[PDB]
């Protein structure tokens, strides 16, 4: 069957078992133990040489990388749950416009969320103090990053156009975890995103990896 | 028509470039005068609102970010000049080995190869000294990653497969800029990598952007 | 009775259970959802305005940090359990040389192996990418503060003389995560170092925190 | 009789050396000569293996790390001069929270303040340019370290209760050095530090290491 | 004859270019390929070891570093073309004012607005995110580092005096630079900066390396 | 009078004593950076970046050191050592001496006072970044061996004779001397070029 072999506080796991949870999908979630090592040792390389979950599994079929994964799934159960590709599916215009999208997540988005996330959460759970200079930085470049983020869904219901699509799925884990934050602030004091955010994070699918 | 909006010395840009020339096809390339700041004004931010090159063009559908209109490339224009995506185009497993490995160039290799490029080229260009530290830090990180291309490579004739995919080709740019440069001992050193990097970077559509 | 208000995973939390395992007390642990930013907001600022987790509760009297919390410990339930003063409690001099070891943990050991149990494991957890750099400046830096260590230990069973105490106490949580990553190779490769953490580590009121 | 191994513009020296004035008690300073490498080499290595000032000496008790030593001072010759513990000493629960304050010291005030002063005053000494970017960031956050410790003292005259005590003398040092830039309008702006800043600094102990 | 190993987008090499012009010399500009790593070979290392363009080349004289080879340009061909030393060129202490500002573009301007240049157009080009928070920090600097300029230059027509000097020419290809970037701001904000500014980039020397 | 206006440990204002003293000067050493003096008036009227040393030679008000040295060597050039070259008029000798005025300001000072910084002045005060150290000694060493070519080919950095280009490495060799980057100095030619400028009577004054 399908397997997941990651860690359920990871973003990167959560990403991949979201868009299983939208395709109504049965899984096995194999946690990887990284306060071992597990994930830096065989037989988990064999699975992914660079040594970050998740590794993923259908069948004969192995996989890693998040994005690569959540793809896979939009396409090979495209027809069972909800539609995570665009409506006209098969449109290369529509699907580029997508792929836009997903791509600004993976650039833009992603590096400086994470950054926030782990600096006021992770940071706290094991110990260390947070720099309160590096927040305020990384605050700073998402507000930019979010200001565009409304422009854009001024125009349009999400971010690849009126359907909820992988583009705004991908952006999920990590905003769960930023919720949870004076980072909020950004999300709220912003209209069309505040909207987008709570539609999206309100979602059975997300709601089912938090 | 189609157009590219960037600059023939962007890594990005180039990317862009050899995926058209790739599959024969005929575009204007408009300069953007990053040198004036055009990038970081309109009417180039509605073309990519984040301000950066390259952005692109195809009759009415208008794009950014490189990586998303070289898929759009190689599908909308699948059956002309090399084929990029996977000999069996439409097989959704082939698809998803291709697409990791994308998502691998642009996670383990862009970041540590344009920092190293960057480092001993660009800013020799302009005058700033370049950091042998950096250097060094960067050069071992790329080690390890290319170890696991070694071991990929001897597995198969390309990353993707036995044929030149997208995975290979958004290597290219960073790689043409790296061979000019100590760095290119890490390329050589290795034997499967070494034939991989010769036989694509001595591609037609390759040294067209040179 | 005895409140531990933290998280299971968190370092300083750990350190003040195996306090309380050690002193045989009953205790009841308060999740405190950090994931949802619960130790950034009341009341749980009312317990540490600073915002860290542990907080502690002995009855009415109220503390935090961990170090403080475990001295406390130590001498309001002295005639209870394992003794983690000195084996005469109320020696000035003996307490001086237990205090400098304390010290030492705080300034010499902490910081360098709390950035490389985060670096390698926490990273990992959430899905950002270890940092071999900065690992291997640190594991540099903690070879030679482990140096120190071996040459201490060389002379003494435990670091603050012939039995275990609250400076050999604090080392542990930190250590337990080292031992799950490559970094264990810097406590094998030293013969009394190694001796040490294996007893310590191996102690029923260190395991029941793992 | 009592020797203090150390640098008379050390803070950590000098933290040593006011809690010496305060207990009216005799020493020889022996100045270790950093300025020729001295405290990396033997024999200093043998008081201290970690090779910072200061270190201590009485009698045969060979000492290092300074708030260790303060305490032992603290404590060895309690009934002489100024009480630098709790007006009742032997009071376990008003230790501790003496011991906390010790540690928020050592933890929140310490870093930041020695950063600043090293960045405003040493720097400028030895001939490097300040970075103002860095002062800026790092009197953000002792900012709101400070309005902790306004909150703390509109309750209390001192930080550990009504009288003064190690936690406030190990604050000392760098406040001193703090008070000759800018980062003084910090101290000032607050009414209840300003006026705990004022009291600490003014006692004779204090001046006599400036 | 005279030949300017070099880059003509480099800064350091426009510097002696402009110096060149300003005199109405002829001479030769050798293309030094950065992107082929031909600054970190030999035969250029034998030019300047240092391997940082540009090197210059005077019959049987051989120079590096720009400032150095700008200032010989001045006194070898004194009597040619623009007087680029002071009017009275053999008055000592008029010379050590010129060399004063010479010291303080080096110093106080040249890394700023670089690193300015560098963060805004450069990686531009290249394909790296701009910095804004470095921005920031760097354009607080200039904007101290101009005031200063500000201040002299309502006393004087020039930096050095009431002629245009070396201690002027030396700023101008990096102020080029900025001038197509937001940074113009901060010269344009400022009443004689911006004359000076205007005067000494509309020279036709200094066109002619644009 | 002449006035240096700065402090004894300062790096910058010990490559200004040095030229004053190697030309027999007679000079008043005026003194407080530790109670913010540099960046207030009436300082900031004498250097507005607030950085010593500030100087005076009667009504003429100089700051910046290299300047300043410079001016001295000019100044006063029949006096005491000359610091200029042999020959002090010609154009191509002068320009070899500014490139290596401009090597040690470029390539040698930051990196060199990093170290000396890292290793001395924390101390003083932090604990030294051993990660740091290692990377500016890597640094510093392609450095000196470029200095040790150069060494190979001429006594001094200029040509024959001690110039502004070796004194203005004297302070921070000096700092360094004292910690274990004086290892890198295992270069037989930067070594006696450092034992010769080092041993100097004005070296030893400051
Ligand atoms: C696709 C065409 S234009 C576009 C976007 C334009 N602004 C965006 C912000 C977040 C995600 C996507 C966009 N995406
Ligand atoms: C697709 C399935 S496994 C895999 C790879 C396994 N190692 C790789 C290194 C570079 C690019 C791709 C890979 N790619
Ligand atoms: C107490 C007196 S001397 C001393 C130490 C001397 N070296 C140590 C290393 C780790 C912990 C403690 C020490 N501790
Ligand atoms: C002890 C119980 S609560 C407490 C403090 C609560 N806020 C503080 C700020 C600086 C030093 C100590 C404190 N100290
Ligand atoms: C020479 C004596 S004072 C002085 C300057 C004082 N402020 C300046 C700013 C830019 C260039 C030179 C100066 N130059
Ligand atoms: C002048 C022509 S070549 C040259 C140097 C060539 N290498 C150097 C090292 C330190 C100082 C000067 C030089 N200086």
């Amino acid at each position: 069957g399908i397997k997941v072999f990651g860690h359920p506080a990871s973003i990167a796991t959560r990403r991949v078992l979201i868009a299983l949870h939208e395709k109504n999908l049965d899984f096995e979630l194999v946690h990887v133990e990284l306060k071992d090592g597990e994930h830096k040792k065989e037989p988990f390389l064999s699975r992914n040489p660079f040594g970050q979950v998740p590794a993923f599994e259908d069948g004969d079929l192995k996989l890693f990388e998040s994005r690569a994964i959540t793809q896979y799934i939009a396409h090979r159960y495209e027809n069972q749950g909800t539609n995570l590709l665009q409506t006209d599916s098969k449109n290369i215009s529509q699907y580029a416009i997508m792929a836009i999208g997903m791509q600004v997540e993976d650039h833009q988005f992603d590096p400086v969320a994470s950054k926030l996330a782990f600096e006021q959460i992770f940071k706290s759970i094991y110990g260390l103090t947070t720099d309160e200079a590096v927040v305020a930085e990384e605050e700073a470049k998402l507000a930019k990053v979010l200001d565009v983020y409304e422009a854009r869904l001024k125009e349009f219901k999400y971010l690849a156009g009126e359907t909820f699509t992988l583009t705004d799925l991908h952006h999920i884990p990590a905003i769960q975890y930023l919720l949870g934050t004076p980072t909020k602030k950004l999300f709220t004091e912003r209209p069309r995103v505040n909207e987008w955010v709570a539609e999206i994070t309100k979602r059975p699918a997300s709601e089912k990896v938090q």
